[PDB]
């Protein structure tokens, strides 16, 4: 109790928030996606409803302590919003993102963040032939708002998403389901921009 | 009034607050669910919806103080955003939950929590065969969103989920519904997650069962 | 202007909220409803949408003052963010309460406070039977959240409840509207919990 | 800029906000609808739904200042979160209004405040012979929520509400539409109340 | 990290907020339309749905400075609620704006603010004739909420509305899509008001122009 107190009042209230980075202090934003439930479709608006946990982590050498100053503390939790984090979005929802879970962030002594929060994400899909064998495709591309590849940059540790919680009696199946690495040019900005694009291959049951 | 009020500005204004416990100060807190009604069920995206009240039990030495020196004050209540909460959360949700009742708990001298909210879950639930007799079952694991169970662990009082208020003219009737501790390993993580999990058998409601 | 300035300052910002009541100094809080408009009913959900005005009334001697100590002001209007409201609750609800008014008090230099916000209420009810001449008849309760009756006492200052601003081209015609304390005890908890029934019986028009 | 930081700095942050009107010091509000959009009907639940703007006007002394002091200025704009507003609302709402435009104010010199909001209002009103020539006619009233008559006065500048801004592609077309003081008393409360009322009759195209 | 904190400390901590433009300091935004998706059509309301970026871009001179007394720093992001941001509102919508982003402006050393936040827009909009061929048009301006043509002026970069992000397999195909300046006297006001007319013209997806 006494040890984190302090630990926490040392970081986050005696020293100012980080700003983010920037082209000399660059960082990598590791994402790995973790699919639950393709809710429904819309057909007549071309909308798909996904439910996921978005598992993004980072390092900063502000949010570094030893272990041996504050009673062996390894690591602690607290709340999202007294933390940077980075402003990953998705780049075609056509809702506001609704968040199912806390937001906590996990920090260890070594200055790494763990920040894995649910949501559920209303996207661009057209639906037409998910009621065939062969299914359909649809696509959503996740990246920093406003940082670009040479403040911001995006790993993932696997091409392949993790489905292992996927709901089983859900009505739609999946076929296929990967996460890759892009760069990325737009008519509207000089600079290029990351992202990690989810692809998901699916079916009715 | 001049007792509690002291009392809790030596509490919450005079020292931090809790900030969650540790693997060296783990916390073990207590569910225990009450529910009141399913309110619908959506077969064509196997959503359904649930009233309840989730009754949360934890103790704080940091929430400790002698009766004696307060008035004779055994314990008082107080907004759920003054102290530290788990952070239990439901793990097959499809919208955000809706509250609905104020947020407040029950504070004793002892350190003792008790917190109980009530509740608008959707959550994922096939119901093909609700309009049986055999009715359907359906699940739902709640734990901390954050911690293992080198930090937090959970505990039921009874296997028995509280029907004593469920709505009696709800469209859908309880046939049986339990409350379970159960450990778990998922591949995202290393460490074990501990969840307790409420199993509903239930069905739409009819005027008789079978001969 | 100057005197009530002065006076909202005295009460609020000079001296701590008041912390609600105790078993040693409990309260007694008087409700009276005004049903404006039954809207809806669902009847594949038992579910049925009301409006109306809760009118809440309790007494702090935190909040007195002698008027001629204060430009002989009697009684003033603030946000009810200002001050302690009770936590009073229907008890069988299935959405969040909406509130339909601005969230401001009353307050009298007695002590009293006045307020009496409008609010749209989901709940409970199977209307099966409400395309009859007998209509149906539904009932919810409303109390303390967390005080029991050791600590927050109920009354009403009449059994009826008030109809004079019901929408008269409402679907749904008022048959009967009743508002009625009780003393409850509950299988969780071991000391009483007061509620004030509110039971109205109604039908299509 | 020099200027206008130090006007706004001399009202806001250097006197307390100004706590509301009192039989002492009563304040007259004017009111004035232009409506929209009428842009649904629900037969089912006597609801209907309308876009407008209610341009709102009062003047408190605390407000004024001489332009001769500050640069020249005669007026500025400031969010509305950082002055007093009325508390206006509709008596028979069935949702929350929604608010469709910043919430800003004008103020002037003399201490006029000018404050229109553009909002969506779902309230009770039954469209039964909305398809006929006739048309339909509903009312919704305006008033304070806290202040009766003698705190706060309402007027209207004009009887005839503000159609030229009424979409013309609407599926409703608007006959009439008027806007009138009332003074009210009502069964909860010993003193009276002031509304405006606003009168729309209105059919298909 | 040290030099930016110095940067962002010196601007928003240690001197009053910027209080908006006036006729003696007025203020030119610039606005562009990034259209992204026609999600859907209401008929029976006359309402359509629009998502879209709206990229808006001004300049303070309270928001300047030397790169060279801040570690070789030309510009950063921050979060829009640190700086006053333009009023900007659609004049024909139906509902709040749905915001679909982060609202985050990035502002260079010479004041210059660039913010361009996704927003999911439902508007007055008589889809008749959507099904056919021909299509169907509709607009909506956007202007300043409070300030006239003598504190805020809009211009455009371009007449030509961004299709280049439009999702090709929306229910809606984009026929045209222009931005355009306009100077608009009403009935309520004296002074006058600049807006930007977003007009769009658009069918139902087809799979052949006949
Ligand atoms: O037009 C676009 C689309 C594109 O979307 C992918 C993500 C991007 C990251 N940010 C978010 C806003 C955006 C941008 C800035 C100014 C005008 C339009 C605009 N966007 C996105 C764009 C990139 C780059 C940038
Ligand atoms: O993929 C999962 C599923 C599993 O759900 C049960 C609850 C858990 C508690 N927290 C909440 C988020 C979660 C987690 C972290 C990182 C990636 C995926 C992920 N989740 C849940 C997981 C456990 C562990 C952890
Ligand atoms: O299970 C219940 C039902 C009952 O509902 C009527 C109102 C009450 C006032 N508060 C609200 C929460 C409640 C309570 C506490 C702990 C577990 C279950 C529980 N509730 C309600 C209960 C009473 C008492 C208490
Ligand atoms: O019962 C009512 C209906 C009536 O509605 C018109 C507007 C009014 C202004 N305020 C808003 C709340 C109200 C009031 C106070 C206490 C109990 C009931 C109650 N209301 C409205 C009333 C008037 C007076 C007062
Ligand atoms: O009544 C109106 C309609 C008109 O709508 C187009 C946009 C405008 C920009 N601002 C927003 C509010 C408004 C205004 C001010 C005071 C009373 C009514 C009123 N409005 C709009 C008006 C213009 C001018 C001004
Ligand atoms: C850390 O652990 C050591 C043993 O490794 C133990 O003796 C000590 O109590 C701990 N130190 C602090 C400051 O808590
Ligand atoms: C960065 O560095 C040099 C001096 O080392 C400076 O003169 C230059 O203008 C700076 N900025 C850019 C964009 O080169």
């Amino acid at each position: 109790q006494a040890n984190l107190m302090r630990l926490k009042s040392d970081l986050f209230n005696r020293s100012p928030m980080y700003p983010g980075p920037t082209k000399d202090d660059p960082l990598t934003v590791t994402l790995g996606f973790f699919l639950q439930d393709i809710v429904k479709v819309d057909s007549s608006t071309n909308e798909v409803d996904l439910v996921y946990y978005e598992r993004q982590r980072w390092k900063l050498n502000s949010l570094m302590w030893d272990p041996n100053e504050y009673g062996n503390i390894t690591d602690f939790r607290t709340s999202a919003a007294d933390i940077w984090t980075p402003d990953i979005t998705a780049a075609s929802s056509t809702r506001p993102v609704q968040v199912l879970s806390p937001q906590i962030a996990v920090v260890t002594h070594d200055g790494s963040v763990m920040f894995s929060p649910a949501q559920r994400l209303s996207f661009m899909c057209d639906p037409t032939g998910v009621d065939s064998e062969e299914g359909v495709t649809c696509a959503v591309k996740f990246g920093s708002f406003v940082y670009s590849g040479f403040e911001i940059d995006l790993k993932t540790d696997t091409d392949q998403v993790d489905l292992s919680s996927y709901y089983a009696s859900s009505k739609y199946e999946i076929l296929s389901a990967t996460q890759t690495r892009q760069v990325q040019h737009y008519s509207c900005c000089p600079e290029p921009y990351i992202d990690v694009n989810l692809v998901v291959k699916f079916r009715e049951r």
